[PDB]
């Protein structure tokens, strides 16, 4: 029994037969899936790119039940999650010059598949967990934490400089932990959540409603380097735009909203601006690796009676 | 010796007298020959932006003799071909500096904004060494187009072999065409006038395509399946959503400045990775492109004008109608 | 069922014989007309480096027409130009592979030496590391890319060399190769091959500056001309050439070294370390070998090869190690 | 102020002469600064004998890793003020023209004046535009070591093309070894140590190194391939030929080997086995002012910290012989 989309915007509904796998597939016995907001995205079902019935949820982990013909590297038992990337082409050229998650032909788990108690994946697009962390543990990696660390990578920044992560959300206290481990000095936006990013490794913490942000970075950094924004709002976004130094970076981690942009202030500053909507497997596998290091989250257990429950609560913003 | 300045902003410029000084230590007096008409000339003579400028001698794109060195001037001869770009000085201190970012550099004075032809004053190491094989018309719109498209292109993460849309054969777009085939790309124009399309073509533009025909968008989707890089010369709202359009997943956008805060997508974008990223290069980047023009790899068309006509050609840029050099001799 | 000449032992003659022509789940076996002839072909037959084939067919640069698919493969069709590189398979796991650099994977199988070469007809490879040709260029003129060329264009990318620097060509077929590559990578080249028959050749490819090492000193020559070059692809690595590169570069600049002799050079890091000098790669990756299609299919790289046939194949190796050799051939199937 | 006695280079092979020295005084974008601490360098050895094919003009004050206080400026000089805790490393000067210079390489600059070779190092004077600002909270003698050893170990490593999260190796851990350590684990990587004192060895531990080794007890190279499957980087230190076949082994395929020491040995390169595995060996040997700023950064932020011993000028030239004895941490000059 699992909890399925018959229709968009209804809620979902609670059984279905586990299906056996084919040449080079897996079955995995589901032990903790994410929640994400793709996930309440795709149940609306308001995208462009838009999903018959299918199973959210593409952050679930748990022990290798099943392989399929084919299968030589992964053994049944395996400590392994599955992804936002189900499978791709693996012929476009992204696929085969390591950019797969850019893959015209990707399938999504949770869109284009049946998504994350026993659930199929192509055994080259799944990761292996490290083997001290528990699943729970490692639940936010699958989406939240690679798109984070593959978004900071991707902010052309070096060791010892300065970073901000607008909003704090659990993609913000990822994203923290991560640029700490990454050697980085890092600056956010709940006055709460900022006390928790300052005892994360945030040696700066600045709330936007008492002050402002561009002119203390202005005053204090002289402009970040990198400008990571977890949540992406029009004000949050001017923000970012300011906080950045000439020739930074801002990343984006996705509203339907069209957002005014100077075209001005950027070219004469050579602010560059990147987005970022998940990682690759060789991203993914760091990721795990700097989990697996202790070196990175704080989410909240529920059962599955409760997932339509928590995506109300997600419209409600109380999470 | 008789220049033309501006007195007062939004009014016509002065040709009056003025006196020629005498280079400080570290600074050049260097007779122009010709100077290049930038769209930053007449918008700093209007004048409008935050950061203003009076009175001021305009021109970013100037070139000539080296008349007079300064005390402690060890490089430069007197009588070199030279050039003055926008760049006149950084604080040689911040970190963009420090790091070869100097045209990043909070204290950079620029010339005919901060500073002020006849004869010009500059700081005799933001000077450009010009080719010894290339007339001074022919370099002189390098100062500022050129080297600022080539900045953009190296700006734009592309590899050699890899296709390149220029949105607008301009000044910017002819030079922007033919630094790309000397880096040995692919590229394409969607200037919007067949007949700079046709002269695109005739720089070795490998596709040409009129956004008034046909869409350009869907063109580049099904030929290029999208482009690796987009230097749009002509910033303009249905220029830049083409732009942003033309690009494949993964692609930057080099963009060279309106006043009009411009809608974006940012769904579109962070979903198919693109970045949107160059107002001039460095010293590095100028050098760079006069090796390039003075291996004949880029050859400038531009239109020679007197001094006394000035307030005319600025009538004409607001008009629309128009790369423009003035010729000493 | 064919004739196809292979290794019995090594040091002696490859025989031809009649074999089976075999079609696995997700392989393709294809009619070849391409066959390769490299300097990795002919050590193999030797045997002399510690990694060693287990016998028996040579070359890793095949090229032909797509004859058998295998179950589950749907992007290539049957009858499709395509070609079989050196890399033969790779695990897939490693970080190398996930990451886009496949050609340093451990548990990589290389054609000709680790399976079946393009030394038959007809050969077998897997799907995913087969490179699709250019509809437009011959399978002659395509042949040699498949080793030398996306060497050379993974070495030049690999030289950390901006467009419209200075580059050095240490020039036989994989030099005079690395010529064009350069030229159309947009870049300022120089040939320091010292055969004037070669050296002309250079010229007339688009290489700005020519220098032969036995009436001139090269070092001194860039250094009073360019001031040192950016980089150094060497394609014939010798001990004289060896020590000529390393001085012809400018100081931070790149030495690529394509050959794989098997002697160990003196290097002294007095030299480098001053300088800051970057000594670096073979082989590129399925992207790299589709850059060099495109590079060639573009026509702005054209080969210079003889053709031969398959029977006098010895002979040819023999010619090799005569030293009498110089510029690629390609053995035909027509 | 006054004038004062100094330790100069007479003639080479021969200890240096302790005896007074003017001040000489400052022209136009010059400065005058007050000597605290210099640190002693392989390289003020070497100079000293002047066993190098580009040798110096005696007499020559050695030391390029001098730190103090602004004293006299220059005419022209508006950003540094006298006072400024400040301090002028091996690079003096420049040539601000060439290629290297105009593109944030003047590392490499061919008309490059190093301190205490190309001209001297109780006042030393130095271009005002090629001084480092050093951290307001930190000693003098603990930021001397930067100035060349902490410097060129963070532009090797910036120099090994190592991504955060990785894995290198530090070959012999001298001084420049320890603070290899520090500056790597403040980058965030995995470090290993191939010391073959087990003692540095266990301060290398306590430094954040994860790994350590002896190659006298055990084979790096198999372990390193056993455990890591080859490092991605390795930062040579104390260059010799047994530690660089080491070096040369530890790295995993397409890896990058940086070399710190200057040997003046012709050392074999087994090209096959590099060609084969696609490996990367760059030579570095100092960062560029950025470069330094940011190693200061790193000291100043607490996460950097050598470990000196604090000795008297007298005492400088008997030094020298400790060195070529090998009886030698960082050692620090003393002007207290
Ligand atoms: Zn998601
Ligand atoms: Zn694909
Ligand atoms: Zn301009
Ligand atoms: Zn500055
Ligand atoms: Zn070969
Ligand atoms: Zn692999
Ligand atoms: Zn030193
Ligand atoms: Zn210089």
């Amino acid at each position: 029994k699992s909890a399925v989309v018959r229709t968009f915007r209804e809620p979902l509904v609670i059984e279905v037969p586990v299906p056996r796998p084919g040449p080079g597939e897996i079955l995995v016995k589901v032990a903790a899936s994410g929640v994400c907001h793709t996930d309440l995205h795709a149940a609306r079902g308001d995208w462009p790119v838009k999903p018959p019935p299918f199973i959210p949820g593409h952050e679930g982990v748990g022990h290798v039940v099943a392989v399929g013909r084919g299968v030589q590297h992964v053994k049944e038992g395996d400590r392994v999650g599955v992804p936002w990337l189900y499978s791709t082409c693996g012929h476009c050229e992204h696929c085969l010059g390591g950019w797969e998650t850019l893959c015209e032909s990707q399938q999504n788990t949770g869109y284009s598949v049946n998504g994350g108690e026993y659930t199929l994946a192509q055994a080259d697009y799944v990761g292996k967990l490290p083997d001290n962390v528990g699943f729970v543990e490692i639940a936010p990696v699958l989406c939240a934490g690679v798109t984070v660390y593959k978004g900071l990578k991707m902010t052309d920044t070096r060791p010892g400089q300065w970073v901000v992560i607008s909003g704090i959300g659990g993609l913000g206290h990822m994203a923290v932990q991560y640029a700490r481990a990454m050697g980085l000095n890092v600056a956010a936006v709940d006055d709460a959540k900022l006390a928790l990013a300052e005892r994360l490794g945030a040696t700066i913490t600045v709330n936007a409603m008492q002050t402002d942000p561009a002119r203390y970075l202005k005053q204090t950094i002289g402009g970040a380097h990198g400008a990571l924004v977890t949540a992406v709002s029009p004000k949050a976004f001017e923000q970012a735009l300011g906080m950045i130094r000439r020739g930074g970076t801002v990343a984006l981690n996705l509203p339907p909203g069209d957002f005014p942009l100077p075209i001005f202030d950027m070219v004469l500053n050579g602010i560059t601006v990147r987005g970022s909507i998940v990682g690759t497997r060789l991203d993914l596998q760091e990721a795990l690796d700097f989990a697996g290091e202790g070196k990175v989250a704080t989410v909240k257990t529920e059962k599955l009676e409760n997932i339509n429950t928590v995506f109300d609560q997600m419209t409600q913003g109380h999470i």
